[PDB]
């Protein structure tokens, strides 16, 4: 297999660092945790190093390491995330919130020693001051959803798009469309996958022994084929 | 690769049946769902078959299948719950609510065909009818907390002790001490674990399409070591 | 303040008496020393009054007064051992030496006047004459390990299990598993602690002016909580 | 509470730097660890920087921090070592090895930031290159032995005298008389103690992961009054 696969035979530490800017409200978030590609388990904890988060925590869940998705034996040849390791890949993402603003993220997912780092730069604009983001908070859906992937041959990478359902405090729903391009960092050949998807489930919680603004995230991801 | 773990290589159906008697108020609960030991995932739905539940649903979460906890590779020799399968184990518990009544539960967790069954007999007493549990709304801790386990060599089983923080409606916190003793149902050899604990996480929801008194539970449990 | 903490504000003399029986060899040990709960310090000298000890001295350290452990301010409510004083408690233990023999101990730790007395009975069996324990000269690890404690609500006492590491003459390691049960002797109320542990450190030494088979013991024990 | 005592209420890092010259053989030792005066516990690791130590490690322990001796409550007015802190004290010694050479040491024990550093200079002479010390046939005494202390009114410090037994591989015992003088470095008032002694207990071992010439030291010291 690829020299990137056996870098995930067991538990791998994760470091997260986010430098965002939403309508002028600058902020920084640091994250830390572990990941197990054998089961697709992810246990991460994030903290707003600048104090309070100006945007809702669940809106940054997707931005905050898809290389820890579990790929079954019959589909390991479609794992582009682990393929581009240890040099890693670049993750660009346009998040469009319906009837609201949009995010634009630039991430660098790579290995730094024995740790997996996710250094991201996020920009936000066109969010209303009384919109569903800069105003009333929301919550991330704890149900399984699908994240679809196809290869991008001309870019030697993969295309990834998916929808996010955010439950509003007033019983409503704010759909967030994610468009994502991934490009390898190293020059070595990567796996060009067949169109497939990932079954993703994330549970949000807090840490009772934490005084700062934070979020605890438990994520299970499993890849699945498309006939 | 101890015997009993083979019964949890995939999704296993779960049947839950409870018969309760809290302060003379008799009731029955039927529950169904499934569990995945590879991820420690737990999805169940419980229905009050006698009408309205006289106690808050969150006070009955723990009573309502720890054999679906995920034991990492280096800790599989500590899995007493799966070692008792398929003959199963008996779960007796004493749940003391601070400054209020107490529960006494007798359960039989075993395999019925391909379905993991959990038949429980619950008895409550000394509950104040005007306190904050009986006839009032409660909220489960929802965040991660620890469930401590130790071997009981005299009874050839395990002792399980843990705490639970329930959230009252006025903002106050009610604490429910749990005292638990598991013993195997058959004469086959079981696993005597070292002191360890389980990291538990639950999410409570409501079925919009269900008219009877009901509870939907999502739960994630992971075993962890004590040095 | 339960009426047991005041009995340990200063230095308290210790009496130890043990009648042992291993592979037919009947032996006796007398011990004396002091104990200070403010620091967890234990100074004890044991002497085999029946001649030579037929078992290695390190295998009897745990059998040879956990009421002298230091419990910090935030842990005083978990000190079961002190709450059973002055009437004291009973300490039954099953020690399992891996791939070798087993110890069965029964002790009554209680106050006899102004000194705390520990009177034990030991029965050993299934020890190989060429076993790792038999032959003596064993080595007790001077590093600190953890002795986990959980409440036994049914018996109105506590359950205690831990592991000790015995260094062998061959450079290897003998693991002795300990399974302990504590119940109160008197009829008053006792402390029912939360799950916690005790970091215990001990050092074996000798007395150059002592001609009989003996051992000098130095031990520090401090209580610590579990999340 | 005496002014210098507040600096030892918790664990204190320790630095040790020794330059030696025994019979023209030059060497330097670096040492590090921590001290806990609540229990009189010491754990230090020393590394010979210049390569192979030309004298045996057991001969250098005492040269290798009596300010970490535990002084019981009602004997605290006798702690000159702590009362010299933070400015520290000078510690000069003459170690006569019977029918062999001698050590001359000069130590400046003081606080350097939050770390108590013991920087020593050692000179050894008149040692027999074919005797029992230079050939490295020595073992340490792990049993408790006494260290006698007395005030020095004129020098505003203390004199310290004690004996030490060293075990040779032929079965013989080598006595090493120590003559010690301690004088404060600062101009603050120090405590002139009464005649008393320290009960010292030491244990030497080896680091299995260390390739350089080294010694791990564990020490327990406790002061005691003289009638």
């Amino acid at each position: 297999a690829y020299p990137g696969e056996e870098l995930f035979t067991g538990v791998v530490p994760i470091l997260v660092e986010l430098d965002g800017d939403v309508n002028g409200h600058k902020f920084s978030v640091s994250g830390e945790g572990e990941g197990d590609a054998r089961t697709g388990k992810l246990t991460l904890k994030f903290i707003c190093t600048t104090g309070k988060l100006p945007v809702p925590w669940p809106t940054l869940v997707t931005t905050f390491v898809q290389c820890f998705s579990h790929y079954p034996d019959h589909m390991r040849r479609h794992d582009f995330f682990k393929s581009a390791m240890p040099e890693g890949y670049r993750q660009e993402r346009t998040i469009v919130f319906k009837d609201d603003g949009n995010y634009k993220t630039r991430a660098e997912v790579k290995f730094e020693g024995d740790t997996l780092a996710n250094r991201i730069e996020l920009v936000g604009s066109d969010f209303k001051e009384d919109g569903w983001i800069m105003g009333h908070k929301l919550k991330f859906n704890y149900n399984s959803h699908n994240v679809y992937i196809m290869p991008d041959k001309q870019k030697n990478g993969i295309s990834v798009v998916f929808k996010i359902r955010l439950d509003l405090e007033d019983g409503g729903v704010l759909l967030a469309d994610h468009y994502q391009q991934n490009v390898p960092l190293g020059k070595g050949p990567v796996l060009l996958p067949d169109p497939h998807y990932l079954s993703t489930q994330s549970v949000l919680s807090k840490d009772t022994n934490e005084k700062r603004d934070h979020m605890v995230l438990l994520e299970f991801v499993t890849a699945a084929g498309l006939p």
